[PDB]
């Protein structure tokens, strides 16, 4: 069989911008090889958060094509988001690729898919990978519910946390990133 | 094809005991026939909450065998929980049956399965049916997070709410039940 | 292969109560054997409308069990609806059976299923068999939009009409029934 | 799994020409990621309406090839329709592509398919994406029945409306477009 | 593998009543064991034609249950048709049974199915077994077309004839039956 | 799913040469998008009838390669028939292509297949697409049977007619073509 | 579905060398389109017999490559046999191809396969296509038993004959060929 | 989907006899409902250890039949082991059942299976449920290597420990049992 | 069928660095062809250990690309690890390839996958091929428990040992390697 | 998954009568639970050898029904062989049963199958279970080849031996039985 | 379907070097086309035995690439073995290829696989194709057992012999080769 997605969660609340992801590398059906991996990077002079879901070749790889194209247009996510899609959708080797890409900036927030989708969350919460939905369900849940009572940073941390709790493919060691 | 599960969520917080479920009846792949159904009943002189997931024949049906056996032992869920399992696990017609049964009392809380399982949630949250997990992920999420800030009743309401929001098979019209 | 469901449509608007169904008997993949069949009967001194979907054995058969139990409780659809569910859900031969049952009265309106479901449409339109949805779509659509502009009888007629238009399994010759 | 088609509906009644589509982005089995998206664009100095179904790469992408070839022949839809078919049908990457294209003009109206089909509705209603039929059913149904009673704009709106009602893959927020 | 259906064709034109069937026994995928078999019998003092499709146990077997029930009601096909369905639909061993039963009388004409269907051809042509459709397509074809120019008897003969000509599972040696 | 074949029927009787086809565009399982389409063209100074089955890109497309190669040999169907096969059989994009091509001339008559077959009907009747066989069964049926009593033109018309009558994927609006 | 192989049979007895094949063109599951086709040709100044099985493109096509390489080595079947194998086995389009090739000369006798096999029958009977074995069975059987009693020509004829008898895919009209 | 086995491990080293099992109740694909469950019981005046794997109905249920037959023969595991096999293997409801049974005594040690197997480990380690092997691997491994260095109790504990490490279906909270 | 992975195990304890793998070559379902093979090589002036899993072509092959890129950056595993990933992940022929690569150095330790993953075990044990987990289970288990009590070399040896015990795909003859 | 067959080999040479079988209990795909099991018993005052293949419930179970019926006829294997078949073939629970039964006497030798076969080896060698064929291939091999050079007893021993050597599901610890 | 492997057996005993293979060409499921074929060749001035398994195109083909590369290194099997693997593993057309290659020399002995394996039998016996295992089981069997009592040459002969005896896809006519 294959390696399982990592779970990754981005959220944007009261103008803080945040991305949490697990470390759990779940190989095969059931086996776990590692308990920690970095797939949330900081891109472009800490201006963007991007987490990928996938293999660190694929991972690294996409990332730069997002860079390249971010410079290639001086800060416009949406634009570069797109022009990557095009690039990803077309490339033989990545077009087939399963996972997605979470990109966000100071302002705004994007799902970006092997398949050439690019998605914009109405409510400032995006989420990918194994437990995705579970954390999505945590995210949206908290924001709606203890927006005032908690933070950006915090809400995301927690997303993941809940995930690992319902979710076999998600684990307690969380990486956390925010912009300034 | 078949009718989809309803989603139902029970939770027990700061000694309030609560069960929310959607109404959405999703027939076939995609079609929706109704937007309201009662599958959360009050059982045994408002002493127990029980929601089922399923068909109201099956529904009604199980319910009474839980009654019958609740009287048959003067208030002991666990006991009756079990002795139903036995009964359900064995019966030709219900043993095959898909969904589960959420039963709770003043005190405590149980999953009860066609298959003769009976389950006890460490953290006082149980959840069944379509969006289950999504609401489970809301439940556990809130409790952990705005326990103080919100209620029994409330937390459950909301579970469902979030569900319908991620979940195609779950819908906004929620039934709510609590004991005293 | 098997014979295809017939399409049947019931609706209830400004106090008239109505059931339209096609005649198309579509055998096998593609073949059509007949262009007319009656599966909408009048039941219980023209007090109820019921159409079934299925085989006229199964058809006849269910119908009487719904009779028997309608008398068995002096006009209560819902009640008898149910008690049929029970009976159908249990029976070896009818439990497995595919199609559902539309039953409505002066007052009110029910889906009733081999599976032990019994369903109540918030908005007075019910629909079964091949083109079903197509006509549910038409139903639903007419009422919201030309409630004023058209009738019970007429709205039902049309549903089917539109069905046979999109749907290869539904055909122009429609049986129409109403109560008084 | 994959993202679900969006539902799009075009219709043409008493000389107004109209395109409605939902916003529901339904990822995976059941999950919903967004509630709004634009895939109905205005093309060629607001002379044509076109909605696509698909991914905004694929979306964008097709659209321009339909531009390019619309100019390439000074207003002839049908012509360009075709010549696109050809181009789409051949291209490695778009040929396999799932969804279709609705293109209409002042005058007339076209389905255009990855497969090299190009389709002309006898009755001025075309329809794509998830709930499609549901809304085609509504479309078709409205026009036959409340042609008089309602408009272009309005009939299209409603289609979608009814869709989101039966259909779990279609949602209430509708984008509406007409030409002059 | 299994033995293939025989093809059988009944038709009723200008008040002559006629049933043709092939002899071809096609075993396994491709093999042919026999070239002649009688599955068209005369029943009830040459009052009825009945052909079955199937095994001559099953064959013989059904036949008598049609007899029995024909006497059991003094000439009413429809009635007995039905009451067989019931009987066939229910019996463990015949309910599963694939093929159908063509029954006709002086007057009228019926398909009768393992599944408890009973069918009435609007246009006085019925047809079962391998080439069914091909002969159905001959039948309906001729009647519509050289009604005047040909007979009952004749039209049926020919049905089969055409069948064997398009159809691998149908063969030239035809049995022919009519009533007086 | 996919668009269904159109049905098309060519026949050659008492030296008249004729091609009928339906209009029915059956999309998806059951849905119908259009009720009229031209896929029977006149080719080569009304010297040849050719109907295709398929997409009008594919359609148009094949057609010209038949033209081109018909000129390329001054009237010899068979020859050009073949040399197309070669061309079609080899081309990546059409070799996979499902449907076939009916070509006929003043004299004679050919099936021509994506797969590089080229076929010659002993009896001057060819037929493709959805109801094919049903009309084939009508064709061969009539000719054999009311050759004298009817025409080229006529026999073909009717083919289709019968088809739509047994066949869900075939519809009453027929296009008719003949040479002089 | 696809067209069915034609059955072809070659045999070599008391120094006569013989190839019989049917004419039955069996399209789709069950349908028959033609009753005659030539796929047994005479090659190389009536020095070789070869029948193919397949499509007359593929047919023609292979044949010439066997020509070309027969000249390419001045009468050596086996040699050219092979060198064809090579060529066929490699070619993208013919490698995948289903059927095989029977080639025989004055002297000797070969099976030659899309797969790069080349086969030599110990006992001078080779056989391909639908009924093949059936006729190989007949072949083989005749020679062992009425070698004396019958001929080359005759034994081959008969094979096919017997084929069309057991086999639905094989038919009575046989093409016969021998060398001098 | 279904609930996942719990992992249970028994081992027997330097005359102590030991059973460890996790608490993880893993429902569905990925979900976890509980983190604690007891399926290791003490049987027969703390004379036997037995853990089951399964549902606490099935669980309870088997257990007693092993009681009953343990008394039924005054301490002989193997005997009763068997006679249970027999009983389990035969019973309609338990025969199909998935999981196995670990039974051990002062002396000795048994696998016992729904299938009528009864197994004796040469080396005193037995193991069932989700992570099983993982822990059998750990078991086996510890004993061979740190027999001296560690205990009964301890070796068993650890097995599970290591399980929950590799295995997503196994979790940290371990129930531990030994006899005297 | 195919040849089975060989089992390979690397571990790193108290600064010794170790790789054990079996010799069992298990062809087909059940068959064993050889009992010894070398797929653990010493790389880069005995500075690295690497074992592959696979075919000695694939084996050899990968190995050198890991050489080449190890030189290509003067001792940095991780770096070269990656740059290999890239290369492997991309290459048509190696990308599809099943097995992974274990690479470790004086210092540190890597999984490297045809898929473009590159993995770092928190606890210094890595493991591939047939029995893998079994030995990972043993690995992991030994270190936690008899770290003190045993060595690098020894712990690795044993892993495999235990493997061949549970695992039919792993066998007693172990190749052992360490660096200095 | 399931437990794998044991391998068992019976052979009869120069009037010695012998049965060898492995011990290897291979659970699941790959896992091995035990290395020794007795499934070769001596029956009927050491007059018969019988090995079964299967579960020791099933095992024991069959055995006695062979006993019972052996007494029930005073020494006639064949007879009792048969009358067991009947018994086994019919019984609901054993008729489904996979493995077979090797029975032999002073004289002669029998395969006896769940399915109601009873088989007699021409050459005095029978063999069942995992490696069957491999040992069968050893058996027949030796006898043919070093009949003189080796024994009954010996040849069988060895069978198994070879098996475990090619065969993953067969292991070195062999049980051996002979009569006098 | 396809042609079945030939069986081929190489063995090396007391310094004689030997390769036996059957002739049986088993086509399709069950059919046999030929009873003799040479796929064991002598290569390189009778210095090497090589048998292939497969098609004589593929066959011949591989063979020379083994030659070429054998010269290309002056007698080193292993080396050339390998460098073929590389070549075979990579080539589009042979990499997919099923069977293997048995190569041996004066000294030593190799399996060589489409997949880029190259294998070395510990015990000087290799075997490929249909009955492989059966003869493998004979080979290993005899050597172990009547090494002294029989020869190289002999042992191999016999392998095959036994095969054809258990094995449907292996036949009595054996080709035998040895070096000097």
């Amino acid at each position: 069989s294959s390696f399982h997605a990592t779970t990754i969660f981005a959220v944007q609340h009261k103008g803080r911008s945040a991305m949490s992801g697990d470390g759990q590398v779940t190989f095969g059906q059931a086996v776990v090889m590692k308990h920690t991996a970095r797939k949330v990077r900081k891109l472009f002079n800490g201006k963007v958060l991007a987490g990928f879901a996938g293999s660190v070749a694929d991972a690294f790889t996409l990332f730069e094509k997002f860079e390249a194209k971010l410079e290639e247009y001086n800060g416009n996510l949406k634009r570069a988001a797109v022009e990557l899609a095009k690039e990803w959708r077309s490339d033989k080797v990545l077009r087939k690729l399963e996972a997605m890409l979470i990109v966000m900036n100071q302002d705004t927030l994007l799902l970006v898919s092997g398949t050439g989708e690019v998605i914009e969350p109405d409510d400032g919460i995006l989420a990918i990978g194994s437990g995705g939905n579970y954390a999505l369900a945590a995210g949206r849940a908290l924001k709606k519910h203890a927006g005032e009572s908690m933070s950006a940073s915090e809400i995301a941390r927690a997303a993941l946390e809940t995930a690992g709790e319902i979710c076999v493919y998600t684990n307690d060691q969380i990486i956390l990133e925010e912009l300034e």
